[PDB]
């Protein structure tokens, strides 16, 4: 029992609780996890699960090759004090032909039957000039990954119309108000039935049977009761609950029910969860009672609809002609979220069609995988099982680098599932097993919702749970030492920032109450979360501080636990309260797709997609890019305190950090790609309009934007002259930079908008998800990637935004100086 208390620690929540239940589905998961854990325990390579080396199949990109000379990659090899180069091929193995080789500094391994090309952190070091420094090194032992050992009716038969009885709603604390009951699977509402309005009192009592038209032979599984409180004195919703029709053993579900609510502030994730309530003391409660071949133009037509983005509302007569040319339809793997939005769910024999035809799935399962189209499968508008899990099995074959990439929004995409024990809560499970970054990170995503999301921490702790029970004692000894570090320093940072230009007083207690965790608490070393690789280790009390601003966040140093680490540069990480970073997280990933992407046409951007993690409600860790500045500070420097901004500054700024010629064209030139990457992908995700002091910029030229959790004469993006004049534009110019910041752009956004579909997909549920919507806000990006239109049209389109800015010059940034 001891162990489940550490689990539960290292969980944040109480996964053998059962105070807040009306059924047990969550035990019944659990017990329904065990078995793919094991699975996949009993099945990965004891030494490459210890070793866990971060590989890609992916080829090496252009910008990569024409890096590299005659065929030879140098990799400086060290024993105690031993250093001497090799020359190698890309094809050459480590684990044979270099002749196991851990990176210095890093828990990170070149081992394997992979070349050194596709080692990621070989093709780090190749993108930013840095050399593969490498120490021969004792394998780590598989012991310290050991395991725990561990310990009537049908419903077709029925034609009965379901009914369901409202007793009343209860409140204790608190115009008219009725109860809404549908009948949901997706986001579709499929049988609609309120009461009477009543008067608005801590108690109403209706005892009315709502009788619905669907029969109980119709509901399909994953249907969910869906009970809202509406107001009146044109009304609104003030509250919300869920309830499971047919439950996790396929019953129809029986019985008293006393549902606590969640309460208002509309695609929102949380709208659709099944949990309750667990506030019973202060949450709105209902009490219910359930006792129970083609023409031309056709296919034309057909293909039209296919092709359109997955934004694209399917009308009535679009989805008859899905659902009548079925079997045309399921020849296109692109048609599969259109034609299964076709569907009535609430038609028994339209449902069993429906799995007929998912049993005719060899076009599918042939199909190369499309991460785009499999999203869509995963989002809010299906709830079918056997739907969603055609979606799961095409995930399948995803390498452990592309589950990485799009790890967050798969451990989001949780949340659409009808019941905890889903196909794609089991692949994540799965892959976080076979993998320690992927369960790094899993720990971290589930750990971040289970932290201060009600709506779905329980879900999310069974999963956690499922994966900590088959990670390895090392990594539960690891992730304890994690989670005792971030408490240590949440405390300080909130501590901190209740003591509120950062006064004496302030910078005084800080440094002491750093010096005090120092002395005692803190760990001999700690692995960063945001990069599994690197472990921390003692505080540089020296040159940690806080930001005169209002949130007062703490900039950290650390040590690096790592004797055998080539720098002197220190770990940084900022612990900030006040925002959400779930958002931050969410932009951040966004990001490093659209640098997969770009990187598939041969077109890196340079983008600094720092990590971040939030760790609870509205705190978290922040990654300290190091030699940066904000755009704001390079014109307070040279122009004054407060007062609007000087076109050179900036272009001065970075020849003032340049050493030599060599060294500043290439900051100028990655200023230019930099730029490019954060004018196209702030473009598209809406978040371009920033004033200055959200945008950095490093010594060695590259621009990053901060502070995402946040977001009238407005600009799309942000050029501004002191951009402009880095690229040589004196208001209405052209340059040799500027036409090749242009030339950038067009080749990034056109690269973008051929995977147009992943795109919309991943906004959507990313404000779904993370961002607490409408349609109008999802639809945004279907017009910022210009859906729809040809190259040429949406070159000349962003070419326009391009100008929008030109047209603004300053207007905007001092704007904002205004207001702020
Ligand atoms: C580094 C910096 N330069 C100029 C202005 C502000 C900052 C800065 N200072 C901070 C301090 Cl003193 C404490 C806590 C957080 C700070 C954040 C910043 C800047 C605004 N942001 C970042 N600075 C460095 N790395 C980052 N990674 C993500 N954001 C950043």
């Amino acid at each position: 029992q001891a162990f489940q208390r550490q689990l539960t620690a290292l969980i944040g929540y109480d996964v053998t609780d059962v105070s807040n239940v009306h059924d047990d589905e969550l035990e019944f998961t659990r017990r329904g996890l065990v078995t793919p854990r094991m699975a996949e325990v009993a099945s990965r390579d004891p030494k490459l699960y210890a070793m866990h080396p971060w590989v890609t199949s992916k080829p090496l990109p252009e910008y990569l090759w024409k890096k590299i000379a005659n065929n030879c990659i140098f990799i400086v090899i060290h024993r105690s004090t031993t250093s001497q180069t090799i020359k190698v091929s890309p094809d050459d193995t480590p684990g044979a032909i270099l002749q196991v080789l851990r990176v210095c500094g890093r828990d990170e391994y070149l081992v394997g039957e992979t070349p050194i090309k596709n080692f990621q952190w070989v093709r780090h070091c190749l993108k930013n000039g840095e050399e593969i420094h490498v120490v021969l090194d004792t394998p780590p032992d598989p012991a310290l990954d050991e395991v725990r050992k561990e310990e009537t009716v049908s419903l077709w038969d029925c034609d009965r119309k379901f009914r369901v009885k409202i007793r009343g709603i209860d409140i204790p604390v608190l115009l008219t108000v009725f109860v809404e009951a549908n009948i949901q699977h997706g986001q579709q509402v499929l049988c609609q039935r309120r009461t009477s309005p009543k008067p608005f009192t801590e108690e109403v009592l209706w005892n009315v049977w709502l009788e619905f038209s669907i029969k109980i032979k119709d509901l399909p599984k994953g249907a969910l009761l869906n009970l809202q409180i509406y107001c009146g004195k044109k009304v609104q919703l003030l509250y919300y609950v869920n309830l499971l029709l047919i439950d996790h053993r396929f019953l129809l579900r029986r019985g008293e029910y006393v549902l606590h609510m969640w309460q208002i502030s509309s695609f929102n994730a949380d709208k659709l969860t099944s949990a309750t309530n667990p506030d019973k003391e202060n949450s709105m409660s209902i009490s219910i009672l359930l006792d129970n071949e083609m023409p031309n133009q056709l296919r034309k037509q057909l293909e039209a609809i296919i092709a359109t983005d997955p934004l694209n509302p399917l009308t009535a007569e679009d989805k008859e002609l899905l659902w009548h040319f079925r079997y045309e339809s399921l020849k296109h793997p692109k048609a599969y979220p259109k034609l299964f939005s076709s569907v009535k769910w609430g038609q028994q024999e339209i449902v069993a069609k429906t799995y007929q035809l998912l049993a005719r799935r060899e076009v599918w399962d042939q199909s190369a995988l499309d991460v785009g189209l499999t999203m869509q499968l995963l989002d809010c508008n299906f709830s079918d099982e056997n739907v969603r899990a055609i979606a799961v099995q095409k995930l399948e074959s995803l390498e452990d680098d592309d589950v990485l990439h799009y790890l967050l929004q798969l451990v989001q995409a949780v949340k659409f599932e009808p019941y905890h024990d889903s196909a794609l809560a089991r692949f994540l499970l799965k892959r976080g097993l076979r993998n320690k970054r992927i369960g790094h990170f899993l720990f971290w995503f589930l750990r971040s919702e289970i932290a201060q999301s009600r709506h779905y921490q329980q879900r999310f702790a069974v999963i956690l749970e499922a994966y900590l029970r088959g990670c390895g004692t090392a990594m539960l000894h690891d992730f304890t030492q994690q989670v005792q570090v971030i408490e240590m320093l949440q405390k300080v940072t909130l501590d901190i920032k209740s003591l509120s230009d950062v006064s004496s007083q302030v910078i005084s207690q800080l440094k002491q109450k750093l010096e005090n965790l120092q002395n005692s608490q803190l760990p001999e070393s700690f692995r960063v979360p945001y990069d599994p690789g690197l472990k921390a280790g003692a505080l540089a009390i020296e040159k940690c501080k806080v930001m005169a601003s209002k949130k007062k966040p703490l900039w950290l140093e650390f040590k690096c636990a790592d004797p055998t680490a080539l720098s002197n540069e220190t770990i940084g990480i900022i612990f900030k309260h006040g925002d959400d970073l779930r958002q931050d997280m969410l932009i951040l990933q966004i990001l490093r797709i659209m640098e997969s992407i770009w990187e598939t046409e041969s077109l890196d951007l340079c983008l600094l997609p720092y990590g971040c993690i939030s760790t609870g409600d509205k705190i978290g860790m922040i990654e300290i890019v190091k030699d940066a500045t904000t755009i704001a500070k390079i014109q307070q420097s040279t122009v004054g305190n407060t007062g609007a901004f000087k076109d050179e500054v900036l272009n001065h700024w970075l020849k003032e950090k340049s050493p030599t010629e060599e060294k500043f064209q290439a900051a100028v030139e990655r200023f230019v790609y930099s730029c490019a990457g954060y004018c196209v992908a702030t473009f598209v995700l809406g978040i371009g309009d920033r004033h200055n002091d959200n945008i950095m910029i490093t010594e060695t030229g590259n621009l990053f934007h901060i502070d995402f959790g946040h977001i009238k004469e407005r600009v799309p993006f942000v050029l501004t002259p002191d951009f402009l004049f880095v690229m040589g534009t004196s208001g209405k110019k052209t340059s040799p930079h500027f036409q090749k910041f242009q030339d950038i752009c067009v080749k990034a956004y056109l690269a973008l908008r051929h995977h147009t579909n992943l795109l919309i997909i991943l906004f959507s549920m990313m404000l779904m998800t993370g961002m607490p919507t409408s349609k109008e806000d999802i639809e945004y990006i279907r017009d910022a990637l210009t859906v729809g239109k040809n190259e040429e049209d949406a070159k000349k389109y962003f070419l326009d935004q391009i100008e929008v800015c030109r047209d603004k010059g300053w207007t905007v940034q001092f704007n904002w100086f205004l207001h702020l």
